[PDB]
């Protein structure tokens, strides 16, 4: 019982102040996205991109079936508005299911009179508490709905959300995100249908100096280091906009050797695949001659759901998924291997997909 919305349908929004790679990073982004195209019931917007997941299962799964279609998983990512305070902001914010936070840990090499205030952990502090005094906000206009309604109706179920409401503008309120808050599980499913600011997963993003994201060090990463290991320790990810582009502008090969010159490597499939991870989202894959195919759902669906997004029927009519673990194909060698081994399963309604779970569906 989880803290999210009950969706496959999920997106991660990307944070920060200007100056600090944001730009950068999304239009790093943007050369890897899906052609909308690809999408045609779907609208894409400029600030908006869908990118592959790499997955080296899935990879596997390809070199061993050599499929006439290969399909990966994507990430949907939204690059957030003007900088929690603008209505914007609010709005597209409120339509993601977690955080990119970029912050700059690294100076201008101008030497100028402007001073470049370059301090993330006031920049962390500063954001946090402008999305928490907007869930006060949120929390505070439920708790008049809720005791305007009490006046009406005698039901306690609004007595239970109204005293929710209380315990968790109280925990805001004393600079704690919801996300850390240890709620009982009925108080989870309440939470959720508000979809508070502080609630979304955060992953960061620290944009540092091709130098010092290659030397693996920087002067201000123990200091974040050190602030979110007090604030939820949730994954930091150290990385340089700068070679990243550089690295996307180059062909494959001379990207290689510029990687082997200068002994460094991209984060960027990390990045991505950290992110997905972080709002929840997982897959199975189908694999055969024909196609090899990674399924991206949230985690704690089950198999008749699963089913259902692949075709209406294999959910309508469930009969049972054959599943074979991506590790057991591996270690084995084949489908034949495992199904000799005993782990070759078949599953019924009540199971719960597994990543890398390897599923072909029975129905009707």
């Amino acid at each position: 019982p989880i803290l999210g919305r009950f969706s496959s349908h999920l997106k991660i929004g990307i944070v920060g102040l200007p100056n600090v790679g944001k730009s950068t990073f999304f239009n790093i982004v943007t050369k890897l996205s899906i052609p909308a195209e690809n999408f045609p019931f779907c609208t894409i917007d400029p600030n908006e991109a869908r990118v592959y997941v790499p997955d080296e299962r899935f990879d596997w799964l390809c070199q061993l079936y050599k499929p006439k279609s290969e399909v990966s998983a994507y990430l949907e990512i939204n690059d957030i508005a003007g900088l929690g305070l603008g209505n914007a902001f609010l709005s597209h914010i409120r339509a993601v299911d977690g955080i990119f936070h970029v912050l700059r840990a690294f100076e201008d090499k101008e030497v100028t009179h402007i001073d470049d205030s370059v301090d993330p952990v006031r920049d962390l502090e500063t954001i946090g508490e402008e999305l928490r005094l907007k869930d006060i906000e949120f929390v505070q206009n439920k708790i008049d709905d809720l005791e305007k309604s009490m006046k009406r109706s005698n039901d306690k179920q609004l007595k239970l959300e109204h005293e929710l409401c209380e315990k968790v503008k109280a925990h805001l309120e004393d600079g704690k995100d919801v996300r850390f808050g240890d709620w009982k599980s009925a108080d989870i499913e309440i939470l959720n249908t508000f979809q508070l600011l502080t609630a979304k997963p955060v992953v960061y993003l620290v944009n540092m100096s091709e130098k010092d994201y290659q030397r693996k060090k920087n002067k201000f990463l123990p200091k974040i280091h050190a602030w979110v290991q007090e604030h939820g320790g949730e994954t930091i990810i150290p990385f340089s906009c700068a070679f990243e582009r550089l690295l996307a502008d180059m062909p494959p090969d001379e990207a290689a050797k510029y990687c082997a010159e200068n002994q460094i490597a991209s984060v960027i499939p990390k990045i991505i695949k950290t992110g997905f991870a972080a709002i929840h989202l997982i897959y199975f894959f189908t694999a055969g001659p024909d196609e090899v195919k990674c399924w991206q759902i949230r985690r704690q669906t089950k198999a008749p759901q699963a089913a259902g997004t692949i075709h209406t029927d294999f959910e309508r009519g469930f009969i049972c998924a054959e599943v074979m673990k991506f590790d057991d194909l591996k270690e084995l060698g084949s489908e034949s291997a495992v199904k000799a081994a005993g782990k070759y399963r078949q599953e019924g309604k009540t199971y719960v997909v597994q990543d890398g779970d390897i599923i072909f569906f029975k129905f009707n």
